[PDB]
C-alpha cells in the first residue's frame, strides 16, 4: 500500500485472530500492541519512551495482516494506549520510506 | 531519498542552529524534540504516548534540516528522550510508506 502522509496510515491489523487499528510507526524498532488476548511465546520486559517505560511480551512469529497483506513479526504486548507497526514489521511487509 | 535499508532511518537533523539525531517516527503526527532553543512564538501542548505524559512547546515554522534536505515544521520541545520526525515532516520531504 502507498501511503502519502495527508492522513495516518492506520490499517485493521490482525494479530492472535483480533483486530485493532494500527499506527504505522517507523520511530519504534518493532510492533508494540495495546495489551490484549494474545496466545504464544513471550517475554516480559520495559520499552521506556515518551512519558516513562511501561511493560510489555516480546511475541515473537505473530501473524500480524497488515492492510491485509500477511506479515509475521514480534508483537510486543504492554499497557500502550495505541498499536505501533515498528521496523520488525516495516521488514516484513518490504515497506520504503521514499521522500 | 528512498530508504530501504529495513534499518532506523534516522538523519542529523538542523533545527534553531543545533544537531541532534532525529528518528523519522511515522507514528507521530509532529516533530517532537528533546529540551533545546527554539524562537520564541510556540505553544505549550502536552502529549501522552508509552510510559506517561510528557510537556513540550510546539515550535511553528523552524528550518528542520533533514538529511541535508531543508525543511520547515512545526517542532515540539520538551523532556522527550529523542528528537521525534512525525507526519508534520514527513509532509515536507514528501515521504512516502510503500509496503
Ligand atoms: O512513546 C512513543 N514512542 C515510544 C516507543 C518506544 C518503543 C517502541 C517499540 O520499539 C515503540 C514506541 C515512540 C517515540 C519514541 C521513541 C523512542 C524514544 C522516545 C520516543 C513512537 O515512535 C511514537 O510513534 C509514539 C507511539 C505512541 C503514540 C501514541 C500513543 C501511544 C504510543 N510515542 C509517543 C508519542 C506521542 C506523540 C507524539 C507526537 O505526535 C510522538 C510520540
Amino acid at each position: 500500500p502507498q501511503v502519502t502522509l495527508w492522513q495516518r496510515p492506520l490499517v485493521t491489523i490482525k494479530i492472535g485472530g483480533q483486530l485493532k487499528e494500527a499506527l504505522l510507526d517507523t520511530g519504534a524498532d518493532d510492533t508494540v500492541l495495546e495489551e490484549m488476548s494474545l496466545p504464544g511465546r513471550w517475554k516480559p520486559k520495559m520499552i521506556g519512551g515518551i512519558g516513562g517505560f511501561i511493560k510489555v511480551r516480546q511475541y515473537d512469529q505473530i501473524l500480524i495482516e497488515i492492510c491485509g497483506h500477511k506479515a509475521i513479526g514480534t508483537v510486543l504486548v504492554g499497557p500502550t494506549p495505541v498499536n505501533i507497526i515498528g521496523r520488525n514489521l516495516l521488514t516484513q511487509i518490504g515497506a520504503t520510506l521514499n521522500f
